[PDB]
């Protein structure tokens, strides 16, 4: 079999990510259902950075899946520095059944993917956050059905990890996806041609704009995020002054769809990318939406762990 | 309905005793109950690291059938990137319950007041509860009844074990006296507090500066590590001559570690009378039983 | 009687073969033994931190069905607080082993003499046991039988697996040398003893500075880093000196036709090994860093049979 690995959103198809979402849906009922990792088998979860969150929702969704999640975490010698990035997929790929790896450059994804005999799965990196996207499409399916033609908008700085996977898996599950940002902070120019290529597979349709009142218009859903990640606080700029105008607040949500729900990917700055009546009223989703990653994650390791 | 246990008054007399039966099972079959069977997990979050306090919950957790997810306090600083609220409120929905070691107790108070899972004082700069239900159960299991007994703390009567062993002694209806010199003497609102339980349980409240007063007759001696600034302790180090004066067959009692040739003697802490050793395995079976507690109430 | 395993020669060549044999099992049923299962707890300590010790050591342990706590070097280092007497005999109620990455050997004997359940050497200053067990699994798997193999060993001859090696190697009945320059030689005592331990089973005992002499007739040729974190202050030269002993095709060419290659990772390609040696057909250095998981499973139901 060839061997699957989730790097990117569009890794998967658009049948294929209806599979894993089917499958999350299926765990969070029925969490303890599936055991391909009985034993324990083995699953590394590696940190170039730590992410506390991203920790616990594949520490326990690996146990609930039968393994046991071996975590290393980023004060360990670092990947790359010790060994060859490749000697360390050559030995790993003897002691664990999956790769699960927190990283900055995707090149260094690609790489490990390249040499590694088992599916590795980005955990969340610079450039993608694949598996917040599949927790967040869970979600909207959750609350409203069926994702096909479903309009989504995302505000705030367009070219950080969410923006890019939300165009990439939202219009590979068939939503319209429109990215507010200031001139700037627009998608990679790649990205956004795969998302416009794979969106005339699925007949959705990507829009990039600076005019937030106008993306707001007619939403079904309203997503934001952070304005600065920590490597981003060191790069120069006024991350407060261009973000201000997409602040997802009381106003901004009041111009969707009167059914409309938000989502965030947590952390939260309350009061910058979106306000606490927004973030507490009844419009959110985000403590679902964070719940779901580890529904989601299980699935997608149960996917590629029997595709692999 | 969600009931946490951040103190040791946290719990009624009768409450107090069923978890102490739990702990005498749980130690005879270690296994046996599996409410975390999945493995379902809980929290162990810790703004400062405790070794001994995630050994002990750690393992206890997994013959629980769960899974511990441990934060450091690098992860941890509860509110380091997110309110303490929306830590609690995402918790929620991954753990069954969280045990927590934070310094002030305000910051225990309000996860509590929000979590809807139970939330477990692990240590904390006011309290240590957990040690003084592994405590009780190394009295109950070397004396029997507890209730009557007379307990005796000695050295600084201004930390946590000071504070804990009063209000969870007297729930046991044990009479508890603390000896410490007048600098390092128990908090006024604890001790008004175990004061009043005492009043359910027919057991007492004493605070002396005599040592020798506080030794005679007593079933219990109990010490705890100091930290010259360490000057108005030695009258208490808890050393052969206090013992000799104790009621035979008293037992000795230390929250770990100890700084002997401090706070006690090798003499005490490797001779007849210290349970200190029975002691420290018992955290492990204590809180086995206060969290089984916690989760089929909560 | 409590046994541990703090050293090579701990196991007695009877002992040695029933722990490997063991080992082999393992490796093809890696979840049939279960002598901790609940979890029992084992306690797995570090005074400095190794990935790769806890790594193994933490899947091994949960695949015998327990529950590894571990304690890094973070964590208030052994004997601060409180003596290790005092922590061996609060652990020895929590736990049914004691795997312990340490630095001198005293530590390790103290820890041993007071814990009621077996302490495991994981790495330390003077000896690297598990790794050898490891090492000598992977020749059995690729050579058959260890009894007269001839084993060199180049680079530094008194690190920690240099005295393994000697110590394990002979104990298996292989016909040991190092191969390390004037200065570097092995510990007096730990050659004496595989030197008294190659008695009983016919292996024999070499240390020579000529790589080449060390190489000819070689069926398996091992090296590791010429520094550990602990001596890059130590004010030598670490280079120079090693350079006559670094494992390449020339010296690789010089050994029997089917030798094999062994190094505990990491390798620093370029210096003590080359990459067409770490590369080409003759390394099993991929099978032997996974047969760690194996040795200290296998090694960890063989202690505990007998605790
Ligand atoms: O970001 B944090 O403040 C945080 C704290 C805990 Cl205790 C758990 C998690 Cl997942 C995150
Ligand atoms: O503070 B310590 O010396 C210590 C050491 C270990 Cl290995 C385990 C525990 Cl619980 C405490
Ligand atoms: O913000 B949070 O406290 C949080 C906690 C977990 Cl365990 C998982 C996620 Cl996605 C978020
Ligand atoms: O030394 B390291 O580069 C390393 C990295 C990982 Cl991901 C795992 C292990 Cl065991 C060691
Ligand atoms: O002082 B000790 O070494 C110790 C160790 C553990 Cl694992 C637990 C406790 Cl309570 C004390
Ligand atoms: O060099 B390696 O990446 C490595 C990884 C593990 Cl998990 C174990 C060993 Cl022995 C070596």
């Amino acid at each position: 079999s060839v061997i699957r690995h989730f790097l990117r959103d569009d890794d998967l198809s658009p049948a294929e990510q209806a599979e894993v979402l089917e499958l999350a849906a299926e765990l969070k009922k029925d969490p303890v259902s599936r055991r391909p990792l009985q034993g324990p088998r083995g699953v590394a979860v590696i940190f170039d950075k730590n992410s506390t969150r991203t920790r616990f929702s594949f520490e326990l969704g690996i146990a609930q899946l039968g393994g046991h999640a071996v975590v290393v975490d980023s004060g360990s010698t670092q990947l790359g520095r010790d060994e060859t990035l490749q000697d360390t997929a050559k030995v790993l790929s003897r002691y664990v059944d999956a790769i699960v790896w927190r990283t900055f450059g995707q090149e260094r994804l690609d790489a490990m993917a390249s040499v590694a005999t088992v599916p590795v799965i980005n955990a969340l990196s610079d450039e993608f956050h694949p598996c917040q996207v599949l927790a967040d499409l869970q979600t909207i399916a959750e609350r409203k059905g069926a994702l096909r033609g479903l309009r989504l908008s995302y505000f705030g700085d367009g070219a950080n990890n969410m923006a890019h996977s939300l165009l990439l898996g939202g219009v590979t599950a068939g939503i319209h996806v429109t990215v507010a940002a200031p001139e700037g902070f627009l998608p990679d120019p790649s990205v956004r041609a795969a998302a416009e290529r794979r969106a005339q597979d699925t007949g959705a349709s990507v829009t990039v704009t600076a005019d937030a009142h106008a993306a707001a218009a007619g939403a079904d859903v309203l997503v934001t995020d952070t304005w600065t990640s920590m490597g981003q606080e060191n790069d120069g700029l006024d991350r407060v002054k261009p973000f201000r105008p997409f602040q997802l607040n009381s106003r901004l949500l009041a111009l969707a769809d009167s059914d409309a729900i938000v989502l965030h990917c947590l952390p939260a700055h309350r009061g910058d990318e979106i306000t606490d009546a927004v973030m507490d009223g009844p419009a959110s989703a985000v403590w679902d939406e964070a719940e779901n990653r580890l529904h989601a994650q299980k699935a997608l390791l149960v996917w590629l762990l029997e595709r692999s």
